[PDB]
């Protein structure tokens, strides 16, 4: 791990790391979320904002200080403050951003500034390839709600991971956290389409516990089977 001001960063891979923030969340304490930075050839991808511009300003920082390339694009999982929260930073360093259309039409009333661009997706959950133009190893793939309704997963091409976001907890998890905007009856298919996306993946990465095997997948839906 590399403390950096009040983050870290972790290096999963050649060419991605894992970035992480905390939140003082009163009632619970200070929250780490995770997303990822990716270098592709001469470009840098960003997975999810921090909780806060500032947070996010660093990431930049830290990207700028240790890979030294532009930052191509940002893709954001959904409209909660872990994950949107700093899209102010990004828009001000110039950096083109996405999010599932849903994830931007909520982004004004979950408190968050909306991504520039808008992800639609296929039937089967593939993003539509339009929609994603210059995503470089960045597979985007919309599970079914979950999380939240509008949650959506990313698999790195040329790499082993594949990134949940909020929707995977890790193989020991007690819980699935607040269910406050989840889709009760449809989590647990919602976390198996997300394995079935990426089959091929060993290193889960998720929002809020270090990555793990795919026990996580299966934990994860076997613990949202009791929500129905
Ligand atoms: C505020 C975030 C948005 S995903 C959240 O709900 N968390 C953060 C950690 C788990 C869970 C919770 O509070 O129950
Ligand atoms: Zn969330
Ligand atoms: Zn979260």
């Amino acid at each position: 791990d590399q403390r950096f001001g009040d983050l870290v960063f972790r290096q999963l891979a050649p060419n991605v790391w894992q970035h992480t923030s905390y939140l003082d969340m009163p009632g619970f304490g200070a929250v780490a979320s995770n997303g990822l930075i990716v270098r592709d050839g001469g470009r840098v991808l960003v997975v999810d904002t921090a909780w806060t511009d500032d947070q996010t300003a660093q990431i930049l920082n830290w990207i700028k200080q240790e890979i030294n390339l532009p930052v191509a694009l940002a893709v954001v999982t959904h409209a909660h403050q872990d994950k949107m929260g700093g899209m102010d930073a990004l828009h001000a360093a110039g950096i083109a951003t996405y999010a599932n259309a849903l994830s931007n039409q909520l982004a004004p009333q979950e408190g968050m500034v909306a991504a520039q661009h808008s992800l639609t997706f296929a039937a089967n959950g593939w993003v539509e390839p339009a929609t994603a133009p210059n995503f470089g190893p960045l597979k985007v793939f919309y599970p079914g709600p979950g999380h939240t309704s509008d949650n959506i997963t990313v698999g790195i091409d040329g790499t082993d991971i594949a990134f949940g976001g909020c929707l995977i907890k890790d193989s020991k998890a007690k819980s699935l956290g607040n269910l406050g905007d989840a889709d009760t009856e449809h989590y647990a298919a919602s976390a198996r389409a997300f394995g079935a996306a990426f089959p091929k993946a060993s290193m889960i990465v998720m929002s809020h516990s270090a990555p793990d095997s795919r026990a996580a997948i299966t934990h994860t839906a076997r613990m949202a089977d009791k929500l129905r």
